[PDB]
């Protein structure tokens, strides 16, 4: 019996191709080349620094990330445009079954949280842009354990802030390996499998894979 | 004063690059895409399993790795084309410069030790392979760590096999991800960069970059 849902942020509920389109009004042709390793660098930062113990918050680990990128292509990154690529983050769109989806789980009295590897700000700003930050019972950024996802202190702080044990409260994310930790750490976990990708080959297999929010309005 | 040397395997002694070859072969056309997924998902299982805490030696990881390289690229890979492929490893080339380089080294009344994340057998099989075997004091293996780089543990091993403080132990490798956890270990490093990449961006910067070996045993 759930009574909570924990929701893993950029790319389950927002998507980060948005950001594809600032990247190639500034580096016309470009956009989608900076956007991928943009992506890749940004998780690679955020894995191998919990793994060193030099913690710094999502927007330094995307600020480092983009200023890898340009320089890995050969861009010259100008401070301003550092600045406005980086802020492109906190306009993503939400997936557009999102909104309603939202409001039938919630309607269904379920207590809904975000656990994301952003910053308290950058959170903020994403569900604030989109006005979904009433839906919201919880905003829960790693930030305050000062490590990254999968470590199993981030996902202990989602089973604290909602006051439930990890059995009752289901996990919803898009990410493989974000699901697999989860999974290992006990939480059931549902997989938001949209774009048809295989599951990592860690050991773990999610408890459903859906599609979209949409199945998991369903699944109540 | 540097009084010993420890090397990274896969990628700064021996060539990866002879495992497309076998690839190509099972999966004529393919086999440069199979070579670089499963060279990808290796890495990242060995450290997404030390996260989670959930550990499989570095045959098992790489067993693990091809299983999902195949099955994302829609390719049948049978039992004996498994097995067939995973041998490849244990037959790496040295890179050109490598066995002329570690005679000097060695001549030169150096310690020299293998610091990798394959395990013992792994490890022995490569070196032997190649006939230099000889060349090396220790053969060290993350495996009784029962943890993968970048974690401080598996570079601790290397101070404490060689008997020598970090500080006079050289670390060579060709991954600036390993280079970035040696550095911040406290080992002078020595990063080879023979296809000119750009260094990652964690904080780190080596204390020497150089395009082979033979800079290194100029170093001396």
């Amino acid at each position: 019996y759930i009574k909570g849902i924990a929701f893993d942020l950029y790319g389950t509920l927002f998507d980060v191709h948005s950001v594809v389109g600032r990247c190639d009004e500034a580096f016309p042709g470009r956009g989608r080349e900076i956007s991928a390793l943009w992506r890749q660098k940004q998780l690679e930062y955020t894995w191998l620094r919990s793994l060193m113990n030099r913690y710094v918050n999502f927007q330094q680990a995307t600020e480092d990330a983009l200023r890898f990128t340009c320089r890995h292509l050969g861009l010259d990154l100008d401070a301003r445009t550092r600045s406005t690529l980086c802020d492109a983050y906190l306009r993503l769109a939400p997936f557009s079954e999102v909104p309603d989806s939202l409001r039938e789980l919630k309607r269904r009295g379920l207590k809904l949280a975000i656990l994301s590897n952003g910053s308290p700000q950058s959170i903020d700003a994403v569900v604030s842009h989109a006005g979904l930050r009433d839906g919201f019972d919880h905003l829960l950024s790693v930030d305050p354990v000062q490590v990254y996802k999968p470590d199993n202190r981030v996902y202990e702080l989602a089973e604290q802030a909602l006051g439930l044990d990890r059995s009752a409260i289901l996990f919803v994310a898009s990410n493989a390996w974000d699901a697999t930790g989860a999974r290992y750490f006990g939480f059931p976990t549902c997989w938001i499998n949209r774009t048809g990708n295989v599951f990592e080959e860690m050991g773990q297999t999610p408890d459903w894979e859906v599609t979209s929010l949409r199945a998991v309005v369903e699944l109540f």
